[PDB]
């Protein structure tokens, strides 16, 4: 019904906040655009051959060797030996196998395979060997039969004679092309076993074992039998190579398509939660979920049109057949696009619920959407064996069920099938049960499995602003101090009995007890309140946080307990922060809100038009709400709080930070719009809750204390008046408090600061006033006292007295009320601020230990994980075992045919039937049996059958074929071992057995040496690996230089003095101290590990100096690019991006452009000059150059053949290992030392600053400047300050000339003003009094040093308190106060003293080591100016020193401010509050448009600049509708010119005006007429001090 309309409301505004960003809406659609565009290139890049049909083989021979053998060698005859010699039974074996392959070969004996194996690698001779018959048994040394078990070896030559070795590593290739292994090559193949001659030395020792034990039947058998060789005949085939490389570039470039879009999501979400606009949406009424919906409806439909596109240009048909995908069904190719979206969607929302920040949360998930692939990348081959439990498990990482679904798509691609909607169910070849639903379905399980756990978070773990709840509610199902209230109005608010009790003893919040309060319409109301008591947990009652305990309170007739759902219809309410929508119009924040408070569509517009105009917002209309102010901002906010129709209005802190003008401008709106609704009001300012509050209401503890209007409050809670002197230098105050006492007996002199004399005249002797002020009036010139005043209490003194007398804490019981040494220089200066910056850059590695866990522990890992992965190996093997027989593999299944009619086959086959030793023995009915079969089995026919056998009788002769699996290495030597297995049973007794082995031999010295060289593949496999752990270390450097300039620490300690050199280096000798923990932990990884190329010689202090050299070439060059950045998380995620793109982008485009004439590319050699200034490419070539230079030196040395074979292929290697053009490294050695020190020289050159520079005026105002002209004799020697016609003029396109000749002198002892209109120059006077700005015409002598020259000497003798916090969160309380300490002087014995006493004026003590994080936000306002006065300064430049902070804990600070003036010094504040520029001050001076207008105390600037006197009477009750107009009509008569200008239930305020009143004549008036007209009580006020700055305000050039 309104759900449906506010789920809209809430998706066009995510809709138009999105589209305005416009370089991020365009980027993530063209990241899944240029990711899968890549594929149709690649596509048709490739061609497909399809061959026909009947690939078939023919048959060899086996009786004799290759005709290469047949010629002898260059040497002499082959050689055949045997490793059993000392027995004759295999001396006499070999013999017939010579007499069998006769061409001259000459057999040896060796005692054992030890002699052997030292035979072959350490002789020359020992070259022309062929075989060696090797076998198991002791033998009973002389003589003994061959057990009817023989096994045997044949262990050959290493290399390909006739022609790698012979793969006995492995047992099927590791690269699997589609296809025959060998097309051509009919008979066998790659490893040999007929080229070489395996099977016919096989064959013929087999022969010999038959003969050495029948000798009779075998000649006869082998008589009328014959044994051939062929192999399998191949099925016809697509030879597509595309098909096997989409299994492996599929999945990566859709994740990496996807992986932008899934971190803007989370970046989105959780930037709306860091501004707190959730927090108050949630408090209109909104759900938690309406915003879950309308996030999931834009992002889902958003990721939904790059799903189509991707799917269309996936299956077009570019050219016939073709475009990948080619036949499969396009919908469902959508339908599993989309289920991945869903997912990946539903992943971001999960992952945005564990951070607060926003460039924390986009930079760390768009790294675990990666972080999530890596368990793909080992079960990718891994995926044959693995049962089907564990693969649906391996799918609980959503990325993981996306691959193993987009193997699937070429696993059907690659057959002809193409996924068709009708196999979701079947598996994919007969007997692997895994579909494709159980994908799909895995999908969508993850998105809610991940939507649980968000909806628990956000539920538990609220964040900072919610309230958490219970980890297990998903269980349950759930006096005479108060005035007269007024009877005219009618309440909108009643509290009765409330009460609240918190939890155990673990309070932490504010408790209420037994509040009685009451709030009316038609009248703003000022909650005002102690520091612990209520007043907060109040406001969250009736707000609707958590619910009362013992209390119930009415809003509109409604009851927060019951029926908040209601209330919050009416109930609006604006906070301290600002809740606004950058990118939305002005105009568009009313008509969505308007409607989110529930207001009809049609009768929207009239109300917009019309608050826009109750706010004054006409023009400036749809501005975005950046680009507004800081001052219509609030007044927006305030808009917001009351737009269609609001009673209740409980707005807080309405106008924090905003000047004089923006203020009063609110404070209009407000009294205009009450008349209808109740407002409740709570401030911080203790005149803004007088001058707009009409009944106030003060809680102490909990407790309300007082309740009643302004002049109730003042008359019962306040001392007397504050009649204040402005005396001059012929003066005596003793002369005057006689006077003033023998007069008026009760009096007490306040204070007597600057010359003004203040007094405390107690206001139950008003009839004294007339005698006093009359008879004083009189003595003016003769008592010395121009121009007095009078005014009555402030409410800052009432609420510090409510307080006081019903409070015993430690700060509130020190208020006051009323009663009833030579600095350094030199050497020693600059030596002492490198030490304080050394420190402060040192404590953060350990008071921050992300960056220890991530400067030690992330290279190391990086750099051993990845070695491992490689298997780096260091030594070669020697091809061990492999036992040639059935089993290895595993259960098989062997098929063999009878295509016989006579005998010779029978038994055979029986025989070959009781092998049971593998498989069984599925027989068939052969050549066209086992083609049919290799298309219907699949990947079944190469796991489970290898051989064959077909005998095939021609009458007499009897063949028998065996037939050999090529896909297998060892297959056509198994196939002949089984056969002759068998056949040697025929004529035998089937007890027996014969095994063989393959086992070649071992390598000589001259091969290994050799085998040892080709390891190139590991130089630059690790330097990759090195380049890519030195790039998350090398941006850890540029983080505390980002969030020092950030929160502005930087600029602080720049103006307190600090050089430009021990700044920084002090920073970069900590930075190369803290780059030899990890680059001296790889010593000890690589020493492990054993790489030789830098451990053996002296080369362990060479790997250090290409590291420690790399260090300093780098870090000067992170330090410059910290110059781009704001946060401390967005420069680590783009610089370590830098990094990488600097380094392995560039130095992979080197060495791949350079192929063996290949794609040529000549111009490598300029690339890699003109790459030589990036110091990452200048570390990959020197560490892989170091590499490749160390092995060919190795090799052209072991002996003199290799150095001949070098001389003749130039090999080059230099012995120097940091020459010249080369692979020496010494062009990266002084490309990274010379690229270290031009990074510097720039460094120092921008901070540096070489850039930038590559009419009556008034009687006292005139009067100032020519007493500084011509001044007495020594009137000007021993004064802080004196500014003498200073000016400053831009040029900005035309001159202007913002400061004005600035005629000043302050002198120990004073606070001067300096108040100005917003733009009247007072912001660049202070900046150039402070040094930062540069000057014109004109000096100023701070201290004695001239402002234009001696700008160092000066900026020592300064203190400054800026307006925001500039604090190193890291540091301590004391700690700051030591460093500043430090960078001034202060010689090191008194730095004790000057701190622990400045730390116990401030009362900071208990948080002095305390970490500065913890602190409120106000004990950084007192740090702050601990800052400012700690050592000894000339002059110190407050500016707004106390804004944040509650009513007494200001008060205890203005007090040390002042304390620190009346000892001799000179302030300077700069403030908006007229408030505090009255509570310390001395001297003000007004500053409009370009120069002073006035000048002198605040009350010599009353009188000059006043207008009259204010009254504000009440009458009583028992004729207020007869008596206050009889009233009304003697003070138009007796007073003419009066001005009603207020009414309020029983109160006037007049503003009677000062022609020709004393201040006598008005007493007497009033105090003669206080019994005769029947009033109650009155208070007669001079003008305010801020009402007279406002006076300036027609004087502003617009
Ligand atoms: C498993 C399948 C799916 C899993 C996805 C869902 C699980 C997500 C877990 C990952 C996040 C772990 C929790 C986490 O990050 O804590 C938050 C802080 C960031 O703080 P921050 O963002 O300032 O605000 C805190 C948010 N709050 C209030 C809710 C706690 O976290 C941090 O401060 C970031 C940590 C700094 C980097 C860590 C580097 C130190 C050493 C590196 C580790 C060993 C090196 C090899
Ligand atoms: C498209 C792919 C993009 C991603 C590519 C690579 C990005 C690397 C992801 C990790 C980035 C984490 C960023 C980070 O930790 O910030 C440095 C911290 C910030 O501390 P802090 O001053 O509290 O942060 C405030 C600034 N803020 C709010 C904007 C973050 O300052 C520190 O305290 C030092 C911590 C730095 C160490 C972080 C290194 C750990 C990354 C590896 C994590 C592996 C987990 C097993
Ligand atoms: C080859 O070996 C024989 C002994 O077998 C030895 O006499 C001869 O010096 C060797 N030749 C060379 C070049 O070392
Ligand atoms: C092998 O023959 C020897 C002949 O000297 C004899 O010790 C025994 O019969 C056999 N030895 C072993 C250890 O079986």
């Amino acid at each position: 019904m309104a759900v449906l309309r506010q789920l809209a409301l809430l998706l066009w505004k995510n809709y138009t906040l999105q589209k305005r960003k416009v370089l991020v809406t365009v980027l993530e659609l063209f990241l899944p655009l240029l990711f899968s565009g890549i594929l149709i290139w690649l596509r048709l890049k490739i061609q497909s051959e399809n061959v026909p049909n009947a690939t078939i083989y023919p048959g060899q021979s086996i009786q004799e060797l290759p005709l290469f053998f047949t010629f002898p060698p260059p040497g002499d005859t082959w050689e055949l030996a045997y490793i059993p010699s000392h027995s004759d039974a295999a001396k006499t074996v070999t013999e017939t196998v010579r007499r069998a392959l006769v061409i001259n070969m000459r057999v040896r004996g060796f005692p054992s395979e030890k002699d052997f194996e030292d035979y072959i690698r350490y002789d020359n001779c020992s070259s022309s060997v062929l075989a060696a018959v090797v076998f198991e048994h002791p033998f009973n040394h002389s003589k003994e039969p061959l057990p009817l078990a023989v096994k045997y070896h044949l262990r050959f030559s290493y290399t390909r004679r006739n022609y790698e070795g012979w793969h006995t590593t492995s047992l099927f290739p590791l690269f699997p092309n589609p296809g025959p292994r060998e097309p051509t090559s009919p008979d066998g193949g790659e490893p040999g076993y007929i080229r070489e001659g395996f099977l016919a030395v096989q064959h013929a020792v087999d022969r010999a074992i038959m003969e050495y034990h029948a000798d009779a039947a075998t000649r006869q058998l082998f008589q009328r039998l014959t044994v051939t060789i062929k192999r399998f005949p191949y099925p016809p085939f697509i030879a597509d190579p595309f098909l096997v490389a989409i299994q492996y570039q599929l999945p990566l470039l859709l994740l990496l398509s996807f992986t932008y879009t899934a971190l803007t999501i989370a970046r989105a979400v959780v930037q709306e939660k860091e501004r707190r606009l959730k927090e108050y949406m949630r408090m209109m009424g909104l759900s938690s979920w309406l915003h879950w919906s309308a996030w999931f409806l834009l992002f889902f439909l958003f990721l939904l049109i790059a799903a189509s596109f991707m799917t269309l240009l996936f299956c077009v048909k570019v050219k016939p057949n073709v475009a990948v995908l080619s036949r499969s069904d396009p919908s469902l190719v959508l339908a599993f696009l989309l289920c991945f979206a869903i997912s990946t969607i539903s992943f971001s929302f999960m992952v945005s619920t564990f951070f607060s920040k926003a460039n924390m949360a986009a930079a760390f998930g768009g790294f675990l959407y990666f972080f999530t692939y890596i368990p793909y990348f080992f079960v990718a081959p891994r995926y044959n064996w693995m049962t089907l439990s564990q693969k649906l498990c391996s799918c609980l990482l959503s990325n993981v069920a996306m691959a193993m679904g987009a193997q699937l798509i070429g696993k059907f691609e690659a057959k002809g099938m193409g996924i068709q909607w009708r196999d979701l169910l079947s598996p994919v070849n007969v007997d692997d049960d895994f579909c494709f639903g159980q994908v799909l379905g895995m999908l969508l399980l993850d998105s809610v499995l991940y939507g649980l756990v968000t909806w628990y978070m956000e539920a538990v773990f609220p964040g900072q602003f919610g309230v958490p709840q219970p980890w297990y509610f998903f269980i349950m199902p759930s006096n005479e101090y108060f005035e007269a209230e007024p009877e005219d109005l009618v309440a909108g608010i009643k509290i009765k009995h409330l009460s609240k009790v918190f939890r155990v003893g673990n309070k932490d919040r504010a408790a209420v007890r037994d509040l009685n309060l009451n709030l009316y319409e038609g009248q703003i109301t000022v909650l005002l309140g102690h520091n612990g008591a209520g007043k907060t947990t109040t406001l969250s009652m009736l707000t609707g946080l958590f619910p009362p305990t013992s209390g119930r309170a009415y809003i509109s007739g409604y009851e927060i307990s019951q029926d908040m759902v209601q209330i919050r219809k009416s109930l609006g309410l604006c906070p301290q922060h600002d809740i606004l929508f950058d990118n939305l119009t002005v105009a568009e924040h009313l008509y969505f809100y308007a409607q989110l408070k529930g207001l009809s569509r049609q009768k929207c517009p009239e109300e917009v038009k019309q608050m826009l105009h109750i706010i004054g917002l006409e023009d400036k209309w749809n501005s975005r709400s950046r680009f507004l102010s800081g001052g219509m901002r609030r007044k927006l906010s305030i808009g917001i709080a009351l737009i269609a129709g609001s009673k209740v209005l409980i707005l807080d802190e309405p106008t924090s930070g905003m000047d004089a003008i923006s203020r009063r401008a609110i404070w209009d709106l407000l009294q205009r719009q009450k008349s209808d609704r109740t407002i409740v009001l709570t401030t911080h300012f203790m005149d803004e809750a007088d001058l707009l509050g009409d009944r106030i209401a003060i809680m102490a503890k909990g407790e309300l204390q007082c309740c009643g209007s302004s002049l109730f409050l003042k008359q019962k809670y306040g001392a007397g008046y504050h009649m204040t002197l402005v005396k001059e230098p012929h003066c005596n105050p003793e002369d005057i408090s006689q006077l003033v006492h023998h007069h008026v007996p009760n009096a007490t002199l306040e204070s007597s600061a600057g010359a003004e004399l203040s007094f405390i005249l107690p206001r139950e002797s008003t009839h004294r006033f007339e005698g006093l002020f009359a008879k004083l009036e009189k003595k003016q010139k003769e008592l010395g006292i121009a121009s007095f005043g009078a005014s009555i209490t402030t409410m800052e003194e009432v609420f510090l007295r409510v307080g006081k007398l019903v409070d015993s804490s430690m700060d509130i019981q020190a208020i006051q009320l009323p009663a009833l040494v030579k600095l350094n220089t030199g050497l020693a200066l600059h030596c002492q601020q490198f030490w304080a910056m050394f420190l402060k850059k040192a404590a953060y590695s350990w008071r921050e230990w992300k960056m220890v866990a991530a400067q030690v522990l992330v290279p190391l890992t990086c750099v051993t994980l990845a070695l491992l992965a490689i298997n780096y190996s260091s030594e070669l093997f020697d091809d061990p075992m492999l036992r040639l027989t059935l089993g290895e593999y595993g259960r098989t299944v062997v098929p063999f045919s009878v295509p016989g009619t006579s005998q010779l086959g029978q038994q055979l086959s029986e025989h070959l039937k009781d092998a049971l030793q593998a498989e069984g023995q599925e027989p068939r009915e052969l050549e066209e049996f086992l083609i049919f079969r290799a298309s219907v089995e699949g990947g079944g026919f190469n796991e489970r059958c290898l051989v064959a056998a077909s005998f095939r009788d021609v009458g007499e002769r009897t063949v028998v074929n065996a037939l050999f699996n090529n896909q297998a290495y060892h297959s056509p030597a198994t196939a002949l071992a089984v056969v002759d297995n068998l056949l040697f049973k025929l004529l035998c007794g089937p007890h027996a057995s014969i095994v063989v082995s393959n086992f070649p031999q071992p390598r000589s010295a001259l091969q290994a040496a050799k085998d040892q060289f080709n390891e190139g593949r590991k130089g630059f496999d690790i330097a990759l690996n090195l380049l890519f752990a030195m790039a998350f270390l090398a941006s850890t450097f540029s983080i505390l230089a980002v969030s020092e300039r950030a929160v502005q620490a930087k600029h602080v300690q720049f103006v307190s003095g600090v050089h430009v050199a021990s700044f920084w280096l002090s920073a970069l000798l900590w930075d190369l101290i803290s780059f030899l923990i990890p680059s001296l932990l790889l010593l000890v990884v690589f020493k492990a590990f054993d790489v030789r190329a830098f451990t053996r010689d002296g080369h362990m202090a060479d790997t250090l100096l290409l590291l420690l050299l790399y260090g300093w070439a780098i870090i000067p060059l992170m330090y410059l690019m910290n110059f781009f950045f704001l946060g401390a998380a967005t420069a680590y995620t783009r610089l370590t991006i830098f990094n990488i793109l600097s380094g392995i982008a560039t130095f992979l485009m080197v060495t791949i452009m350079r192929i063996p004439a290949v794609k040529l590319e000549e111009l490598s050699k300029t690339l890699d000059h003109v790459f030589l200034v990036l110091p990452n490419h200048c570390l990959g070539m020197a560490v892989s150059s170091f590499y490749e230079n160390y092995e060919t030196r190795r090799y052209c040395t072991s002996s003199e053949v290799a150095a001949h074979y070098c001389k003749k292929y130039n090999i080059q290697y230099q012995e120097n290992f940091y020459a010249w053009s080369a692979p020496g490294v010494g062009r990266f050695v002084a490309s990274m030392a010379a690229s270290g020190c031009a990074y510097l020289i720039l460094l120092f050159l921008i901070e540096t600053n070489l850039l930038q520079r590559l009419l009556p005026e008034d009687q006292d105002v005139a009067d100032e400047r020519t007493r500084i002209l011509a001044p007495s004799p020594d009137s000007l020697l021993h004064t802080p300050l004196i500014i003498k016609e200073l000016s400053k003029v831009y040029e900005q396109r035309v001159p202007l000339l913002a400061v004005d000749r600035l005629s000043l002198a302050v002198q120990k002892g004073e606070c001067f003003g300096l108040l100005g209109f917003n733009g009247a120059g007072k912001t660049t006077t202070f900046k150039m009094l402070t040094g930062e700005e540069s000057l014109t015409s004109g000096d100023a002598f701070v201290g004695g040093h001239r402002i234009s020259s001696d700008v160092g000497k000066v900026r020592q003798r300064i203190g400054y308190c800026p307006q925001f916090d500039a604090l190193l969160d890291h540091m301590t309380g004391r700690e700051m106060l030591v460093m500043y300490a430090r960078l001034r002087g202060i010689p090191e014995r008194h730095i004790g003293a000057c701190v622990e006493n400045t730390l116990r004026g401030l009362l900071l003590e208990p948080h002095a080591n305390k970490l500065v994080r913890t602190y409120s936000g106000g004990n950084k306002r007192k740090l702050s100016t601990g800052i400012a006065l700690i050592g000894e300064p000339a002059v110190i430049f407050l500016d707004e020193p106390s804004t944040g902070m509650d009513p007494v804990a200001r008060r205890l600070l203005w007090d040390t401010v002042a304390r620190a003036r009346e000892s001799g010094k000179a302030i300077i504040i700069t403030s908006h509050s007229m408030e505090e520029c009255e509570a310390l001050c001395t001297r003000l001076a007004i500053m409009v448009q370009g120069q002073f207008k006035c000048l002198g105390s605040p009350q010599h600037l009353k009188s000059k600049f006043g207008s009259g006197y204010s009254l504000r009477a009440k009458v009583q009750s028992e004729g207020q509708q007869e008596a206050l107009e009889e009233f009304k009509a003697f003070v138009d008569l007796t007073f003419p010119g009066s001005v009603l200008e207020d009414e309020h239930q029983g109160m006037v305020h007049y503003h009677l005006p000062g022609r020709d009143l004393s201040w006598a004549k008005v007493f007497g008036i009033l105090e003669k007429a206080k019994e005769k007209y029947g009033v109650d009580d009155y208070s007669v006020s001079q003008i305010s001090l801020e009402q007279v700055f406002l006076s300036f305000a027609h004087l502003q050039p617009p």
